[PDB]
């Protein structure tokens, strides 16, 4: 007759949920071995600046644990209308960082303080408003975490600095940057 049917569609629908989910998620944003570079330099610039090597760990888990949950709430179609505009508007911004920081080395003494803080506060509202109807308050922090300790304008002139200890970390941040840009990973 009628055996229990059911259990071989949520299965059919646990089956490829992960699908898209679980594997993205990881396999593509952080794995990526030159993702892991770059959040290492991030490491060890913010540790060089804090001189704390246990509050510039949180600085990069949080960071972590937000690109992760971001990941999968969006290979989930976890998203609205509005929170998708909202990620392509976040996009297109961390793009326009990326390719900032790395022209901010690039052509020597361009550096702008002014320009940076602006563009990570505009990534950081982005968050905010996108995780707002599904992420809890711990993750509202650790976005502020992340982003306090990058638009630091002090952090920002000593990152840039060519005379100090951080010269050749900015070097190996923007081989990083580059290398991710290069393969359209950000
Ligand atoms: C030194 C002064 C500035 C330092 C910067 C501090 C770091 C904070 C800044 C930005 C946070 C970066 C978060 C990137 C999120 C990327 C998009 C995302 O998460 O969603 C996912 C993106 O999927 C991807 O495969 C590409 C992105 C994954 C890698 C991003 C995570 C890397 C973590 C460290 C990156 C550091 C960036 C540095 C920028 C200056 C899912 O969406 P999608 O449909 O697969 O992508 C659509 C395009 N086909």
């Amino acid at each position: 007759t009628d055996v229990f049917n059911s259990k071989n569609l949520a299965v059919q629908a646990q089956k490829k949920i992960l699908g898209k989910m679980v594997s993205k998620s990881i396999a593509t944003t952080l794995i990526d071995d030159t993702s892991s570079e770059v959040l290492d330099e991030l490491y060890r610039v913010t540790k060089e600046y804090t001189q704390n090597k246990k509050e510039a760990e949180r600085v990069i888990k949080n960071l972590i644990k937000t690109v992760i949950k971001l990941a999968v709430l969006h290979r989930n179609n976890q998203f609205n209308q509005d929170e998708l505009a909202l990620m392509e508007k976040f996009k297109k911004k961390v793009h326009q960082l990326a390719m900032t920081v790395v022209s901010f080395h690039q052509v020597e003494y361009t550096f702008d303080r002014n320009v940076l803080s602006r563009l990570l506060n505009e990534c950081r509202e982005l968050l905010h408003e996108i995780i707002q109807r599904h992420l809890t308050a711990k993750s509202h922090g650790r976005v502020n975490n992340v982003f306090d300790h990058f638009s630091d304008s002090d952090f920002l002139a000593a990152l840039y600095n060519p005379f100090g200890k951080f010269k050749p970390h900015l070097q190996k941040l923007c081989d990083g940057i580059n290398k991710m840009l290069d393969e359209e990973n950000i």
